[PDB]
DNA sequence: CGGCATACG
DNA sequence: CGTAT
DNA sequence: GCCG
């Protein structure tokens, strides 16, 4: 009844157990802190069954038999039915290395390894990194100046701007190129903290060289607040707001047209799906997957797809549109 | 017990 | 090390 | 942390 991989099964963006999915994904939060990235996986997996789920779970037995589900996380699931609140969920939420930990990985260019050594050292809060700021580098200026901006959801009415300032940007780099929108807004978020754009050209070859052109362009235009030959671009976007502006994070991304599928599908996520469906595609299949193309090891092929269908079948897979990839 | 997705900047 | 889905 |  429920498949053991989340690109298995549908999985909406809303669904019937939010309060039980969230508890879990804070474990698999913390766990990533902690370096452990297998609880993590387990957690993030046992949250996302329930997101696939027709129903609330109102009882311990509606568990049995769903995959990932064993004594820790069912245990979590049974003190929130019982209680409303989980012990050890409600230890990490107020724990102070979960949220210094929190608070410095959400900085564009602090991860877990900066921001854990940052923990080891006694920072604690951002004003703490301001008065030392030689020990930053420039993307971590950039993040932390930008920080209270880049926290700020972007709304789907800031996406359609956004959009249109590209394609203006990509169609003076190269005519014909086109722009899509990609990543958790294809998925049928209203809400986001970043916006993703994929840039491809219908003739193969043309799309060579084209991201230095459209950034460049984009900074004469005066709109980029930060950016770093290149096909991914990790930006920060001058986005107009009433009789102001405000930051946003904006991925631009380019890819030839025979593998626009591949990087359509993986630029679409979710995160955990693609992890799924990559671990599906190589453990069930014997198939190499990723954001460029699919490769059968036996034969030495690389698999051509027209279309995020066509990827579907050639790992036989049920298709699953974009909004229920929601893992 | 091994494995846990796979890239690019 | 960081970034991305 | 859980699966095969
Ligand atoms: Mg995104
Ligand atoms: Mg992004
Ligand atoms: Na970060």
């Amino acid at each position: 009844w429920m498949p053991a991989y989340a690109c298995q099964r549908p999985t909406p963006l809303t669904h019937h157990n939010t309060g039980l999915s969230e508890a879990l994904e804070i474990l698999a939060e913390a766990a990533g802190f902690e370096g452990s990235e297998g609880r993590l996986l387990t957690f993030c997996r046992a949250a996302s069954v329930l997101k696939a789920l027709p129903s609330p779970v109102t009882t311990l037995s509606q568990l049995q038999g769903l995959p990932h589900f064993g004594e820790h996380s069912s245990r979590v699931v049974q003190e929130l039915l019982e209680h409303g609140v989980c012990e050890e969920v409600e230890r990490v939420r107020r724990s102070e290395r979960y949220q210094t930990m929190k608070l410095f990985t959400q900085i564009f260019g602090v991860g877990v390894k900066t921001a854990d050594r940052w923990y080891r050292e006694g920072l604690r809060t951002l004003d703490d990194l301001r008065e030392q700021p030689q020990k930053l580098t420039q993307q971590q200026k950039a993040g932390l100046q930008h920080h209270q901006d880049l926290s700020t959801p972007v709304l789907r009415s800031d996406v359609d701007a956004l959009q249109q300032v590209v394609e203006e940007a990509v169609g003076q780099a190269l005519p014909g190129a086109t722009v899509t929108l990609t990543g958790g807004f294809r998925r049928g978020k209203l809400q986001g903290h970043d916006v993703d754009f994929l840039i491809t050209h219908p003739k193969e070859g043309q799309e060579a060289g084209l991201l230095p052109r459209v950034m460049c362009r984009l900074q004469d235009q005066g709109l980029i607040l930060y950016h770093q030959a290149f096909e991914r671009s990790f930006c920060i976007f001058r986005l107009p707001q009433p009789g102001s502006w405000k930051a946003v994070r904006v991925d631009l991304v380019v890819a030839p047209v025979s593998q626009f599928p591949f990087a359509l599908l993986g630029w679409t996520g979710s995160k955990l799906f693609q992890r799924e469906l990559r671990r599906f595609s190589r453990k069930e299949k014997g198939l190499w997957l990723n954001s460029h193309g699919l490769f059968d090891p036996e034969q030495k092929t690389f698999f051509q797809a027209a279309s995020e269908e066509d990827i579907f079948r050639h790992l036989g897979l049920e298709y699953l549109p974009p909004e229920q990839r929601n893992a």
